[PDB]
């Protein structure tokens, strides 16, 4: 026995606050969540307490410390199978990662609607509220590797595997809800110039270099998506306060055979929600699997991640309605126009047991639709159908990588495919083509129909000649990065200016960084003179001139492309920074975390070293980290409560704690004497808004500090944070 | 498109004779023949009947007939997924071949031993007679690809799957008690010098070519198991009618820890018995498949192939008392001085479900020992412990191949090995490494013990300096070619010399078949004087003077070592030929049919078309195949009824049938007026050995013709085959 | 023409400070540094200006910005070769990561001798001082995946390539003098241990986790490189401020055939120097590719890495 | 893909084309052309945009598909001709 | 034996690269989850060197036992008591 003799090496199999216990895989953390693919898992799952250490073969191990040598100086022998087989199974423990997308976090679910759809769509998992979908996702950036950091600026992706019925559907999105380019063609090209530069292969997770921004400033149809990359959409705070999107229109077809135009929307339940850019960068360093670890927390805590699915749909007959195109993916469709229409709730309630086997290897692919749902001529999604089934051959080995246990159906597959790398299914059937008369012709053929008929594509009118050409509906590049600027609150904007400022000045050819300055000028001139100026060049008379382009479809503006414009903040799984000292007044303490527990908000205690302090009635304090080991940018608010504040007043790292908290816009709460820190922050005697402070911590000084997480951040604070050195 | 209403599409699940059915899938012809190994593949097996064609992501086909288009002349849209996921299957189907072994047949069946081998070994396999172990077999050619043919002139393999209690054990053997070569860092010069060279990749599946009889004749360490590959043994009959043999030295340790030293035997149990070059060569035309269909329709028939395992055993301490080194697989134990001791039996009872999963799939590896088992330094078997584990990266794509269903053990695999390609197994522990405490660490090590123990290899002394030299015990070349030679009866001589002559006939350079005949010199002066007379050579006077080598140990020889020179002869399963004309005599076929199904032999039955023809007295008989479809060569035998013989007896083809088994040294049996056939063969009134004649085919008739059948040939004949035109 | 009229796309050809010009291929910024290893890949280096955009085939691509569809808003048509061609090499570009030392910046040089080694080993490129070896050098972390950080907690690999006269000779080593363990067959067992935990794969580049310091504890032959990585050791400033070891002892053996032990180092010629913790950590938050930065601007300005 | 081992089978030898071949695709399994071209993207102004596209002509052009009309709707259907 | 080589290293280091040391390791072990992990490293720095443990122990709020503060320090190295 290794093991301790009080057990603390095993985590508690029941729902723990983020660091009360080490994390666990999900079945042992959470034995008794189940779905129908978890259950369906069981068969691969394999234990390890009680057993013997075997070879791969089943021979088991005496002696798993030393190699097979001519004396025990001696030189090690080619007959060491153990070791043999131990160091290839070693050897060969990678797989190309994602060529996109390779960094990702992911959890199983369930999925449920709220209603039949039948009558615009026969998709089997959405007929019947009672039917309930099992879901894998996996939540990713997009350009770096699968060992780069999680808070960069950057799109997400998020992918969701639905183990249906009637197949696996895939709705397979991002965080905003256009992409950078209009057709397929042109992928490897933006990839390529946002991917680290090929001589040197510099920047990690980064799209602030020459190439991206050379692409960006010749591409005009890329400036909608690079709005929404450097506004506070680039830096979500969680993949809980994110927002979904599968970008392209796609139709839903129901039993009838009639198709209506469908876009896909994921709404977070937690509220939308993102980081400031110094925060998300210095968080790169402090913590690069920042989101990884909220998310596996936040599941082992019982916060479960929650979004709404939602369309918008559109009839076929208002194809041609809007100044867009629909098949155009650089276009959104406004909410104020076509509304989200509610569909169901998906809940993302265990861990994985191993990351390689169920993350590392899912395979999601836009292709992947059941009957009820079907494509568009949209030219990116349709370039995406050949991708995702070509890529999986290199990345996973060969063609049965649906048999990989994570990619596997819940719902019955036959046909007459065979053999292939690493073939699992065993076939039986005395054919392997049809039609066959020897085996009667199964697995046979079946007709379309309402329910669980054969897939047909909709009979779409094609009418054209065979051209590489894009359409001219496309070539409007200004309007929608106008409407989404306009959308955006004053603090927005004003983040959106800072996040391009700072990007071109990591440019080193100037001559890119004034044409994107250009095209600028086509979309808002008050954007390109604040941009301009943060850059040291000066609009021409001509830039000072170009009309902006017209509105949408007569829109000024749309609230709903804002984070923060409608506040929707939930401070459930938040969670406070609280820094102790030696003698800390317990009752202030105790009021702290009771308000906290009420509303699901979760504490770290700090001090400055590890271990316990004990309060002024004698209670023993156990201290989660020290301020410098669990920095404010991991936090949403920090509260200090009183005591013998001497102990901590000149502490550099607690100071600090609070300079860097201020700076980042979070909520600040001080209990008396604790007040004194009021100095390094510069707050006045009087104190303002968005410093909570009071002699003691009742009632009412947690309600108001509560009242300032559920906006999240104190943007009325943003003219006071350059005044201080942090 | 669909089954016939009779059902005469679907086999019976029933044994049945060779031809009477077609052949199937193992678990729907037997599908009460059970045993672990086959029960647990039973979570992979796929069914098909009733079941919905689909794609590989469980979604259902409609129409399986077309590709999705711009109208059904237009061309084929990039959005048909379904198409692509079929064609992309497909086109990944192969997976490379063995590099060698790349032509085999496997089956499925038990072993278990007589008695309780403890006193001996600790292997659990071999310590209780009535705890039976599942096994899997593969039988192979050597030299030609996957798609070669079976019965070339070839070594051929003889590996064996155990999935015992205590880990898998493969007895990866040959048919042939010795290899070509001493060291394993050699096998590459050799394997090329034997496979198709390299400037045009000819010949497939022969080594009647230069640089295999260049690299012979420069390597005279070769020429032992090239007398085997030249004699008869080159040409077996049936994977049924072989002998198998490990080669090397190993060693069995008990639980006190004695080490012995033992060679691996496996007995046909059907007898030993091979074809003849000629029968052999046009068989490779006739039937390339014959050996893989042969093994497949014996156990079909319940013909289950049966071996009888046996072990050569040598007391540590005699390892240095021999003429030759125990650890040279160039040379064999001879069995006169060390006798084999039977261990137990294996049965094949049943045939793969598909080939490519089950057989194509499997991997067998010498170094996949168990407890109770060791190596021994011999430096061929050394090297094969890296080959057969590093190969497998490659072939099977990554190391998780034991992951592949036919490759699994059966008993409990638990390690700390992660990840790899196509991983399968979703490991719950915390830990992955040892030692650890968050684990308690499970799984653990288990000291070596008498049962159930962890692997400890035999604390053999080794005292040498690091040396890359050939042990000088081991430079001895003739002894054993001679031993073989002396050991095989006249005809055997005969078709050793026939097959050299043939060989070094085909060889282009002049020089290389010169020193061939000179090697033969230093063996036996009358085979190198034979070879050298079809060659067109005259020995010298030098070579005529070059002394035989010395006896092996005082042996003149040893009769295991001939195919035949004791009867073993076993007619179950055979197969005869009756060559039917348009009224045969019923009575004759009524006497005919109920003596071979006494004796467990096969018919089938012939004609000069296809269809029914109908006896004297109202028997429809059915057709297997005609007089060219099915020829002599496929058959132990020919029987020729009574009857209209008119209809027959100026058919080319039956009279070529007969004169293709007469040369062949086949039993042919001519009742009544078939004896007119007597006349296209020479046969004189006074009748021949190996001709069996009457006037009907009553009970002498029948028991003369099986007396004959098993004799297996008639090699009497032999001197009588030269005259005739066939 | 996309290049600007007054050509400042292009870096000049000559050594230049870090910040100065664009970073460019090293065949472009410094195209007579020469060694007989660089100039036996030209035979593969392939240049670009004034030649046609083609399919790997060598057809001429005339719309390299559309694929084929039935109609300008028509579905894309499987017969669009050259959009599969392209999607197809795009789909698979990555191969696996290196299982340790996935993380790396490399260089080519060249190494000689200061004197005939004749005496003590028969190896020709320590034959004469004036045998010049090219080289190819490659600096890594252990732990992180190729897209890790480069100014992480870690021991950091020195791999050199020295292409001589009578073979490749690989000197793989590292920037501390021993290693964690004593035999092979632990290594996958330390490697689990410091590499992201299985269940959740955190943490990416750093040491600070429980399996690895489980590890430590009950296996005591890894403490002293443990005090090594725990020393700012463990955070060079540079690759061209750490020193580097074969850890190993080798040996050399003469023409006599006598064997003598060695083991191998190498010393920095710009000294030895380290970033301070805090320094380090908040580093690979701005720029998780200082080191290979500075690597490749150090050698862009003349600044080459020396090693003895 | 699998045959070959990955995309550069065109690398191979006896694959290679004979006359010139550039462009923006890079890495891959066993991948032997060294790319010294700054840009791995088109458009891109940091190599002038080489190599470039080229329009169609009578000699020396693009590649440009026939423009056949297509008219029809989405179906897998054999053409009644084909019966 | 494994605490002599650790030894001579630490000996051999200017007094700030010690405090870098103690630093490293405290912050370290303030990341391991399961406290007992680190009390168990804390033993092997007794092994080591005791102001070494006492410094990094003190920073984790543990206390060394009377047995630890005996610990005799390992055996210098060939005479050696550091290198520079
Ligand atoms: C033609 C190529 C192509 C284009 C135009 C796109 N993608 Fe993509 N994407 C891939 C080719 C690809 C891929 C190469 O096939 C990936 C990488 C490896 C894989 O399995 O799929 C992938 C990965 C990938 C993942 C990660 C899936 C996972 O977690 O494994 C997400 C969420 C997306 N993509 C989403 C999108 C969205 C929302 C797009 C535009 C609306 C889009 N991609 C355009
Ligand atoms: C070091 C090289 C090497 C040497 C010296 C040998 N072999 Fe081997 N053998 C292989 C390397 C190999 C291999 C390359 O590893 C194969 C091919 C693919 C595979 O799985 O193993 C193989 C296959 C193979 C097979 C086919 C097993 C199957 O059906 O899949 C048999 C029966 C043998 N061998 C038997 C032997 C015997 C009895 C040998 C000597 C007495 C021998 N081999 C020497």
């Amino acid at each position: 026995s290794l093991a301790p003799e009080d057990g603390s090496h095993r985590p508690a199999a029941e729902p723990t606050p983020p660091g009360a216990q080490p994390t666990a895989p999900g079945s042992l953390k959470a034995p008794d969540t189940r779905n129908e693919k978890l259950n369906s898992l069981e068969d691969v799952r394999k234990g390890s307490e009680n057993y013997a250490l075997t070879t791969n073969q089943g021979v088991r191990i005496a002696d798993d410390q030393n190699s097979l040598r001519a004396g025990s100086r001696g030189p090690t022998l080619l007959e060491d199978f153990i070791l043999r087989e131990k160091i290839t199974h070693f050897d060969h423990e990678r797989i190309p990662e994602r060529i996109v997308h390779a960094r990702g976090s992911a959890a199983h679910g369930y999925f449920q609607p709220y209603k039949s759809l039948s009558d615009i769509t026969k998709a089997d998992f959405l007929s019947d509220p009672n039917k309930i979908t099992p879901v894998f996702v996996r939540f990713s950036t997009v350009q770096g590797g699968a060992g780069s950091a999680d808070t960069v600026r950057d799109i997400r992706g998020f992918a969701t595997k639905f183990y249906t019925e009637e197949g696996i559907f895939d709705l397979v999105g991002n965080n905003t809800p256009i992409f950078f380019i209009q057709d397929a063609h042109k992928f490897p090209d933006f990839v390529h110039a946002v991917k680290p530069e090929p001589h040197w292969a510099i920047p990690q997770g980064q799209i602030a270099h020459d190439t991206f921004w050379d692409y960006v400033s010749l591409q005009p149809e890329t400036l909608h998506n690079v709005m929404w990359a450097m506004s506070d959409r680039g830096i979500p705070r969680s993949y809980r306060t994110m927002e979904g999107f599968g970008i392209h229109t796609f139709r839903l077809i129901n039993a009838e055979g009639k198709a209506t135009f469908v876009r896909f929307h994921w709404k977070p339940l937690a509220g939308k929600a993102s980081l400031v850019w110094d925060e998300a960068q210095k968080l790169t360093g402090r913590d690069p699997d920042f989101h990884r670890r909220e998310l596996w927390e936040a599941i082992e805590a019982g916060d479960f991640p929650e979004y709404e699915l939602g369309f918008q749909l559109i009839p076929e007959e208002d194809e041609f309605k809007f100044d867009f195109d629909l098949l155009d993916p650089t276009k959104l469709i406004p909410e104020e126009l076509v509304p989200v229409q509610r569909v169901g709730k998906m809940v993302l309630n265990r861990n994985p047991d191993n990351f390689f086997a169920e993350n590392e290897q899912a395979a999601f692919h836009p292709g992947h639709i059941v009957p009820g749902l079907d494509f568009t001529n949209d030219p990116l999604l349709q370039g995406r159908l050949f991708s995702y089934t070509d890529t999986q051959i290199s990345r996973l080995g060969g063609p049965n990588f649906h048999e990989i246990p994570i990619n596997r159906p819940t719902c019955p597959y036959h046909n007459f495919q065979r053999d292939g790398m690493h073939r699992m299914g065993i076939d039986t059937n005395p054919a392997n083509y049809e039609p066959n008369s020897i085996n009667d012709n199964w697995p046979r053929e079946t007709p379309p129909g309402p329910k669980r008929g054969g897939f047909e594509s909709y009979q779409e009118r094609v009418e054209g000649n065979k051209v590489r050409e894009r359409s001219p509906s496309f070539g409007e590049y200004y309007s929608h990065p106008r409407l989404f600027w306009l959308s955006q609150t004053p603090f927005e904007q004003r983040h959106i200016v800072d996040g391009f400022s700072f990007e071109l000045s990591k440019v080193v050819r100037p001559y890119i960084r004034e044409r994107v300055v250009d095209q600028l000028a086509h979309i808002d001139l008050t954007l390109a003179q604040a941009v301009a100026k943060n850059l040291g060049i000066e609009l021409t008379d001509d830039q000072l001139n170009i009309t902006p382009p017209p509105d949408v479809n007569g829109l000024k503006k749309d609230p709903s492309l804002s984070l923060y414009a409608i506040p929707d903040g939930d401070v459930k799984g938040r969670v406070v920074a609280i820094l102790l000292n030696d003698e800390v007044r317990s009752a202030d303490l105790l009021a702290i975390l009771k308000a906290l527990k009420a509303k699901g908000v979760h504490a770290k205690l700090l001090y400055s070293r590890m271990g316990e302090v004990t309060a002024d009635d004698g209670t023993v304090l156990p201290i989660a980290a020290t301020f410098a080991g669990a920095p404010s940018l991991t936090v949403d608010a920090v509260i200090v409560p009183c005591g013998n504040i001497a102990d901590i007043a000149d502490n550099g790292d607690a100071n600090y704690y609070l300079m860097e908290a201020y700076k980042h816009l979070k909520p600040i709460a001080l209990a008396g004497d604790a007040r004194k820190f009021k100095a390094t922050i510069k707050i006045a005697d009087q104190g303002e808004e968005g410093i909570v402070e009071a002699d003691s911590a009742d009632g009412s000084f947690m309600d108001e500090l509560l009242t300032l997480m559920a906006a999240h951040r104190v943007w009325s604070r943003i003219p006071k944070i350059d005044k201080i050195p942090a």
